[PDB]
């Protein structure tokens, strides 16, 4: 997260980090939210590779012990079926991770609320992103859990010309594009949390960003709409 703050220890209690065994350590990669206590959604793209993965949840600092973390192996991947890795543009960019065991709840480890299908924010929506992505394009990821505010951008502002074009579709949110704050590499697959209602939910699961940077003015971080998912989600939770 590019121009973000500290999140709070307890704020975001869905959020976790996706990780990789990478020699005789594990990597962060990706976000994603945890939904069930033993399934996380996440961005497809964040597990195309053939790699080991874990999920930490209760987790705040990835260089320090928190003693709040619990660690579990991912069992099964189920990758929307018409994601296609050479088109993140086409959208489809969501994953849900089965994971090994069930994990405990507490006040640093919660399920994350889902909008109701076909929920769509007004533009300038209040929301959130979170996670330990690059804190500067080129940079390296942060090591306390980021937040940084990124107002909705609607889909007809955000698939106009000097915005996103085409590439963006009624599947996603945009949020943000103000060239100061935004998601970077290693934020994907984590939450876009937006308050309704006077609730917090996961409307957006981070996707992408320009090639030209994180922070770029009229390039607003892209996610997976989740409202557009909603019976995707069930279907696969109620078939595994
Ligand atoms: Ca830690």
């Amino acid at each position: 997260v590019v121009g973000g703050t500290e999140a709070q220890r307890n704020s975001w209690p869905s959020q976790i980090s996706l990780q990789y065994r990478s020699g005789s350590s594990w990597a962060h990669t990706c976000g994603g939210t945890l939904i069930r206590q033993n399934w996380v959604m996440t961005a497809a793209h964040c597990v195309d590779r053939e790699l080991t993965f874990r999920v930490v949840v209760g987790e705040h600092n990835l260089n320090q012990n928190n003693g709040t973390e619990q660690y579990v192996g991912v069992q099964k991947i189920v990758v929307h079926p018409y994601w296609n890795t050479d088109d993140v543009a086409a959208g489809y960019d969501i994953a849900l991770l089965r994971l090994a065991q069930s994990v405990t709840l507490n006040s640093y480890v919660q399920l994350g609320v889902l909008p109701r299908a076909g929920t769509i924010l007004a533009n300038n929506s209040p929301c959130y992103i979170t996670g330990w992505g690059l804190t500067r394009t080129n940079g390296q990821l942060a090591q306390t859990l980021q937040q940084a505010y990124l107002p909705t951008v609607d889909y007809a502002i955000c698939s106009s010309s000097s915005y996103w074009g085409s590439t963006v579709k009624n599947s996603m949110v945009c949020a943000g594009g103000d060239g100061v704050r935004s998601g970077c590499q290693g934020d994907s697959g984590g939450p876009l949390h937006c308050l309704v209602n006077g609730q917090y939910a996961v409307h957006g699961v981070t996707s992408f960003v320009s090639r030209l940077g994180c922070n770029v003015t009229r390039k607003p971080t892209v996610f997976t709409r989740v409202s557009a998912y909603i019976s995707w989600i069930n279907n696969v939770i109620a078939s595994n």
